[PDB]
This record gives C-alpha cells, structure tokens and sequence, in this order.
C-alpha cells in the first residue's frame, strides 16, 4: 500500500456520517491530506467501506466506525471503536480533528410535528454532537480541531423545517462557548453552514423541492459536496489555525437576504 | 372590585413562570395594561397567587395556572388550566399573547454535564416553548403576539453555561421561523434577550457570582425585573406591530463585546 | 404623556418618518425641534400639528453634508431651547435625516458616494458628537438605518455602506456613555411610504409590499411607534442594539 | 501552487498584513502587483522576496484617498499586467490598505472623518468599481475588516465606522456578481503585530494579547493564511460572508 503525504500526515479525524454526502466528501478531502480517518455510520456501513477503501486506494489510510447516535451508548459505541482502530494503527488514542457531520433532515408542517420527532431531531443534531464533544476533549492533543456542521436554515426562516432549524441552533452554540473553553489549549471550534447540497438522496430526486433548492444560492445552483469538504478541509489545517468560535458561511450566498 | 383600563384591556396573556422573578414582572405590567394574565407555574402556587392577586388588587384580571413543564402531558395539563379559565371569564379561549418565560439555569464544569442534565434544560428552555407555541395556535386570534425569553448568553461564550446557551440557541429559532409562517395572521414572534437579572433567587446571594454579573452590563449593574417587563410589554402591544422574527438585546450593554 | 419635560431633535421632520416621529414624540409631551433643509413650510405644519393636539415644537433649518452644517443645526437647536426652557438640554436625539438612491454600481460616481456618506454617516456622527455637551443623563440616542444592511441589493451599495457606517455609531456610543446612561440604538424601518410619488405607482408599491411577510409597506406610524419606545423609560435597558422595526423583511 | 496563471492587486502590501498576503499569494503561484502609497523601497523588498522564491511580482504606487487615485493605481496595475502577462485581467484583489486610529471620540475632527472613510472605505468600492471591468469569472474580492465592528471601541469608533461601510461591500456585490462566480467576502483579524513600534511597548502588547481567547497578538501570517484560502478555488461556495480571522476576539 502506497503512502500519499500531505499537510494533515501524522494527525487523526473522526468525520461522523462519512459513508455519503457531504460526509463522505470531507473525509474523503481529509485522507486526501494525510489524516488517518474514522469513517463513521450507523447503517450504512457497505458505502461507509466504499468511503475507507477509496482514501487507501489513494494513498491514504482510514477505517469504519459503527455508532448509532441519539440513542443510550452511542458516545460509547463510537468512543469504543474509534479508539481501538486508532490504537492498533498508531499506539495511541489521540484523536486531532473532530467533524461532527452526522445529522437528520425533514420536512413538515410545524402544526405536524410530534413530541417523538422533536426528540429524534435534538437527540441525532445537538445532544449526540455535544457528548461527542465531551468525550473527544479527553483523547484531543492542544492544537486538535472541531468543526461542527450546521445549516443555513439558523439564518432563513423555513417553516416546514422549524424543528430541524432549533436543532442546528443548539449545535451553533457549541463553537461559541467551547471555542473560549479551549483557547488555552489551542483548539479551535468552529460551525460550518452549508447551503443546500446535492447528497444524492432521494429527496433530491423529487422535482418540485429539487426546483426551488437550486435557486436559494446566489450562484443559481444546488452545492456539490465537495464544494462543502474543501472548507471543512481548510478549517482542520493549520492555515486556520487563527479562527474560532466562529461561524462560517459556506452557502453559495445563500444568506444574502 | 374595580376595572384600570389601558392599551391591552380586552387581551388575554399567559405567561409561564409567572410566580417569580422577571415571568412576576412581566404578568404585572401586562395585567396593568388591562390584560387577563393567566400566571402560570410548576410548584410555587402561593407565589403565582400573591402575583395575581397584586394584579387583581391593582385593577386588573389574573388567575393562576399549575403546569410542571418538561414532562409528558405537560402541554395539556397547561392548556387544560388555562382555556378553562378563560372560558369562565370571558366566555371564549381565545389566547393573544404568549409568553415562554419559564425556563431553568445552571452553572457547572462543561466536562460534568450528563445526558439527564441536557434532556432536562432542552425539555423546559426549548421543547416545551416549542410545543405552547404549536397548541397556542389553534386559540390565537389575528393580531396576536408570541414573545419568547430567551438569553444574551447566545451571543456571550460562557463554557460553565453551554447546555442552557445551547437550549436557548434552540429556542431563538423559533421566533425565526414562526414570525414566518404566522404573517397573514399578523401574529408577530420575538425573542428578548435580558441581561443578567436579580430574580432575587440564592444564587444572587452568593458574593462571588453577584459582583461578576453586575459588570456584565454597560450600566454597571444587573436588571431589576421590571426593565425587561417593560421592554416584553412593549412587544406586546400594538406599537411592535411592526417587530415581528426579531432578536431585541434587552441586556443593558451587555452584548458590546 | 410619559415624555413630559423632556426635550427632542428630530432631523429631517418635514416629512415622511420624520414627521411621524416628531408627532409622535410631541404626542408624548416633548419639546420638539423640527429640523429640515429646504422644506420650511411643510416643517411649520409639522410644529403646528404637534402645538394644535397641546405639544410644544419650534423648526430648524440645517442642510446636511456641508461645511459648518452643525454649528448652525445647534445655534438654532439652542437657542430654540433655551428661549422655551430655560436651558440648552436636549433630552432625545433621533437621527433620521438621511437621502436615498437607486442606481446600477457601476455607474456611481465619487459625488454621489461622498453626498451619501456625508448626509447618512457624516453628519450623525457630528450631531452626536455635539449632542453630548448637552445631553443629560438618561438621554436617548436613535439613528434611523435601514434593512438593507442585511439585505444584498447591488443597486443601493452606497446607501447600504453608509448605514453600515451609521450602525457603527450605537455600538461604539453605547459603551463610552453607560456611565451617563444615555442609550444609543439603531432602528431599522423595512419599506415605509413616506407619501413620495414613488410609493404611488403600482407596479413598484406591490414589489416593495412583498418584502415584508405582512405583504405591505409601512405607514411612517408604525416606525414612529418604535422610535417613541426606545426614547422612554420602558426602553432604559436596550442599548447598543439592533432593532428590527421592518415587518419580517429580514427573515431570509 | 495552487493560484498559478491566477494575477492579483493586494492594496497596502508594502508592509504588516498586506505584504504577508501578497508573500502567500506569490509563493501560490500568483502574480502579485504590490501596491503602496509612499513605502517604495519596502513594497520593492516584497516584489523582491516573491521573485525570490520562485514568483511573479511588481510594485505599483497610488496613494488613496485623493481625486485621481483609481485612476493612477489601474494605469499602474493594468498596464504592468499587460506587460507581464499580455492581458489585463484581474484574477484577485484584496483591498487590505487602511488606516488607524485611536483617540477621544470628543476630539475626532470633520478632516479626520474624512480621511479615515476616504482611504477605508469609499476607495475600497472605487477599486472594486474599476476592477469589475477587468476580472474575469471566478474572480475574487476580498476586504480586510476588524473585529472592532463587533467589539465596541470608543476611542476607535470612526474607524468602525468605516469598516462598516468597507463590509456593506461583500454584501451587495456578492449578489451583484453571483452570475460571473467572484466571490466577494469580509476578513477581519484581531490584533495583529504588524511591525510598528506600538506592538513592541510591553505594556501595551499585553493588553492588546489579551483581546484573543489565546492570549496573543497574530502573527501577519496567520491572517495572510486566511486571505490566501478565500482566493483559492477551495472557497468557492463562500460568498457575501464576515470570515471572523480574530483568534477569537469576539466571543463576548
Ligand atoms: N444536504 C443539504 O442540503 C444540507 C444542507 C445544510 C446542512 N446539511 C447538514 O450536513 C450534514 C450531512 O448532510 P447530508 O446531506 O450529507 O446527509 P445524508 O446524505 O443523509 O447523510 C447523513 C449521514 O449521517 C449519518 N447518520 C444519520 N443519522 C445517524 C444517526 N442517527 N447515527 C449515526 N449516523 C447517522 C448517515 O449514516 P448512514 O449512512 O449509516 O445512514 C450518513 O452517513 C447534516 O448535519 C446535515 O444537517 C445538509
Ligand atoms: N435571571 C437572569 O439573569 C436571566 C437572564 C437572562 C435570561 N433569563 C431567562 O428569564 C426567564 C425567567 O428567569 P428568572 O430569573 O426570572 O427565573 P426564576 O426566578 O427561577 O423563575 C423561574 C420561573 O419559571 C418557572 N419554572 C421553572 N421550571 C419550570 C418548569 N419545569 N415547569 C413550569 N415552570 C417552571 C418557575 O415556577 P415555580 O415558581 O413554580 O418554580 C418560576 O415561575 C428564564 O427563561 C431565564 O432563562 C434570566
Ligand atoms: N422610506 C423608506 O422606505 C425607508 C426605509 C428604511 C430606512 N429609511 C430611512 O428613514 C429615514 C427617513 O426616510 P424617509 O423615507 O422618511 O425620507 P424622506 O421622506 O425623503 O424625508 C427626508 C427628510 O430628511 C431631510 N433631509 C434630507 N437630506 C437632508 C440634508 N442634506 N440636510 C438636512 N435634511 C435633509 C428632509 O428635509 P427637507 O424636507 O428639507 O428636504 C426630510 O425631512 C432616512 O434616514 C432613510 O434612509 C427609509
Ligand atoms: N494591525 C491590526 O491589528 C489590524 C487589525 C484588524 C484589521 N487591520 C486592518 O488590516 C489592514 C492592514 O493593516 P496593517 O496593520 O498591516 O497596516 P500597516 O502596517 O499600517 O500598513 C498599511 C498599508 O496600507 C498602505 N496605506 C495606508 N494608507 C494608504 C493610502 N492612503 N493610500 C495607499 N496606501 C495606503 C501603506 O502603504 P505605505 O507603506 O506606502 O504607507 C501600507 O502598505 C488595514 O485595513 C487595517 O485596518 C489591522
């Protein structure tokens, strides 16, 4: 196996909800680099093998990482694998780059929406990102990085999606307060809003939704996820070693108003 | 018993976690304007009692309301309360304004939060605002007016407080999305973010916390309750009718950097 | 009313929000200056609106944007003052005056760039400036910017950049004046008819309604509403702030 | 490296931010017109630095902030351009020449006001103007800010003002140019050590060090690694945006 080198050689990322998507672009992006990366997943784990096989294929070096998140254990389970992979490949448990990517969407109207749903939604998008963060701060050399993945809808009003808007709230918070928390070790936290973005899903099949996402980027198109991988990508080198706390508009201008 | 008028006379208001603090402030200024004040609480019912019965003496209209927030069947017992005694005292439900005020506060190491911790914070500061604001919309008149009390602490990092920043982060989004939604109706929603306030709770006893949070403010000192009452009233009337998916600082300076 | 004894400026008053500021706030009891630059006589109906409903007001005339503009504004300001009161105090400042513009970016000019900035950026920063020798403590500092320094519209850049500036103002006074507890806020008016020919014709009134999520432009009374807010004491806790007076026009 | 083919103007490159800047650009592949107003010789040492290792770079004087300086600086640029390269076009502009200062807001000055918005601010869109007509799509644009929009400063605040008004640009133009793919953005450092003697006053430096979450004052690079990301392909999507480079300075 052939060893690529680049500027993330030496460090480590866990990129949770890697096996497709914009997930899969950053780790693909971060193994690209040099970083040996956990590609996480809860049930995907064949396209989660595709995402590990492709970096190694291409000089890089990475391993899968099942977790179901939202539900009792998850920060376990994940913790479990990642730092037995981590072990048997480098020694060590220190894990560098922390990409919280993993996360549930829906639409609906919010006269709809369950007691069930607003849980699911808080538990996969806020609370499962926090504790990962959390546990993270106990394996993270100074100079690690976080990057949490939100979504311009915190900054445009979307009723159908009121639920999933709250729930990014809660995640933009965590660069803000944590950011001032670990200045002293020198690791930064930073949010990332994608615009909306082609993941290939089904949803992006459906004609009349497909429509009217294209045109909410002052570019007139849908964001590919590589697009979204190179700033994620940027933000876990040590060229953005000086921003923290902040939130960072990757949206194609979707925020212009 | 005697009838003061004033610019709200014919409105029916509740406000959650009306029995101390700045919820007592707010259900006072809104029932010297006129309104009937349902004044909602958890367990302090002589305190929600000696508040309504200050409107009441004072020429108002209020009655107490019992709902313990953050469980199930929360929403219903709250509803339940409160459409019955509006229905005995005007002959209708009809709710104009809502006011998610109630809400809990922590202080402790980030690394020390558990899971129950979050559930509990994200249960009273953001799911249950969200879950009044849905059944409050099946009795809320054209004209209405939501107003959701939210916290500088979203725009202030403040690791010992992330949980509650990341609950009200939650919770400023609904005002985003709904205002929105509900603008045929003309029912307008906002946040108001106080600054640190004297609710006359322990915590404000302690020395230590006391003399920090008073130079958070521009002004030197922390808020009495009645100065961010008058700023919810304000929302509440007619004059903020053009105020609608707003954020209003009501922090006294506090949001300067 | 609740502004009883207080004394007020309010720039550009002859006509549209201005107007309904100044007639809102000598509603309340204020000693209105009326200030304008051209619009003498539609400035004295505004002083007499405000004397025939039992107020107080006088007018002032300063054009804006030229050398020596604030020493004239303030010789009539004060000596307008003084004659009715018995003092120089001024109370409540609302920067409102200000010109609008609509034009492709590349074909402004410097003249038209330095003509926005001196009116929108220039001249508020000045009036404060000189508005702090006679301000008393618990005064009231409000400019009049705009929504469109959060809403991209490459045919107002300039206007734009010059509210941008004029924000900067609140944030920066706020701090410096806690101590006197003088508050210093912007507000941000969405689409308002000011009665201009503009809002009269149809085709341009249905675009500028649609902006707002109540589907209409504003009345200058429901911006004025606002602004006599921030200038009580019901407002003695809001600073240094942002206020969103646009109907939902900044929703995204 | 990763900006080869690519040409860029970087305003004010002779010294602190920009000469970091136009240092990564080059050693990026670009070539770098080094602009200044007085500093000849330095703005040559960087030129030279570029070439040095291994780039492409020139010097262009146009002191901003005076009628006919677009002018002169786009004769300059555009002519060594051709020259070099045998087109005009203009890949890259970073408008990074600004000035500072700091003193009482009571004491600030109309010829002060004037010069700082002068050289802040309106040159900065006479620039962006007059470069819309030579840069080609996937061009890019970016204004060097503050953290002191957001961090209130009275003893700063016509500078916030025209920093203000420098941001209102990535704003509209991101709109206005969305069609033709220039991204068009907002950086603002925090405190950074550009040289001068004030960064070199212990008493001083410890204050300033302060201000970041990391207890220190950046380094030109640091910002200049920010600024080299935004003119790259690998921010693509990024348009109308403040790039918060402050090393968290404005957390509160
Ligand atoms: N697409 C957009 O337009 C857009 C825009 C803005 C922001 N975002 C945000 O970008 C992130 C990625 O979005 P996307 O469109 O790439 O998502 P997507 O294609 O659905 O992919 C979701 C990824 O997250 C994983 N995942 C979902 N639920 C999980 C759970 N409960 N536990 C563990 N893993 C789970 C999935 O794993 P499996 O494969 O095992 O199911 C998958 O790898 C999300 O945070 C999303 O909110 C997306
Ligand atoms: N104090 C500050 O400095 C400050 C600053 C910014 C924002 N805020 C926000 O302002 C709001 C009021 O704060 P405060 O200081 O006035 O609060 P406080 O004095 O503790 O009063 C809390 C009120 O909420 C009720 N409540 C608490 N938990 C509840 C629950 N689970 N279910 C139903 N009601 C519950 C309490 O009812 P009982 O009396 O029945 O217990 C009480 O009426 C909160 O949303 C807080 O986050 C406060
Ligand atoms: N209308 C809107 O949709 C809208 C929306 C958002 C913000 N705004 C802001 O609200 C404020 C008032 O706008 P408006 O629509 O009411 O404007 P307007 O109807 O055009 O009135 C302009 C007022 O300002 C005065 N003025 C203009 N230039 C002046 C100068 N150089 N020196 C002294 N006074 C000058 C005028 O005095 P004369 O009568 O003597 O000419 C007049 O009283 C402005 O700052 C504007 O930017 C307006
Ligand atoms: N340093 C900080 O802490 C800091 C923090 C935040 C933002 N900034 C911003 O970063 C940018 C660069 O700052 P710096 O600290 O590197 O500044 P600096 O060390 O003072 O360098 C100023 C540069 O701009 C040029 N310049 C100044 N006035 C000019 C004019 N009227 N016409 C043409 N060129 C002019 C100078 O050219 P000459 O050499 O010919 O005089 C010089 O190359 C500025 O926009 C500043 O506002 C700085």
């Amino acid at each position: 196996h052939h060893h690529r080198s680049g500027n993330l050689t030496g460090k480590t990322a866990l990129v949770t909800g890697a096996s497709r998507g914009i997930g899969r672009a950053i780790a693909e992006k971060l193994g690209y680099a040099g970083a040996l990366v956990a590609v996480h997943y809860a049930t995907g784990a064949d396209a989660a093998a595709e995402v590990a096989e492709s970096i190694e294929k291409d000089g890089g070096r990475a391993f899968t990482v099942k977790a179901e998140l939202g539900v009792p254990g998850d920060v376990d389970v994940l913790f479990e694998g990642l730092e037995r992979g981590l072990k048997e490949r480098t020694g060590a448990t220190d894990l560098d780059i922390l990409v919280n990517n993993a996360g549930v969407m829906a639409m609906g109207a919010p006269e709809e929406v369950t007691p069930e749903m607003f849980d699911r939604m808080m538990a996969v998008n806020a609370k499962a990102p926090f504790f990962i963060v959390q546990r993270a701060l106990s394996v993270m050399p100074d100079g690690g990085r976080i990057i949490n993945v939100s979504s311009g809808l915190t900054r445009v009003a979307s009723p159908d999606q009121v639920t999933y808007g709250m729930s990014k709230g809660a995640l933009e918070q965590i660069a803000l307060h944590f950011s001032r928390h670990l200045g002293s070790r020198r690791i930064t936290v930073n949010s990332v809003a994608p615009g909306s973005t082609d993941n290939g899903s089904a949803l992006f099949q459906i004609p009349e939704v497909r429509e009217t996402l294209s045109q909410l980027s002052t570019f007139g198109e849908v964001a590919e996820p590589a697009a979204i991988a190179d700033v994620v990508a940027f933000l876990a080198s040590e060229d953005a070693r000086w921003i923290t706390g902040a939130f960072i508009d990757a949206s194609g201008g979707t925020l212009l108003g």
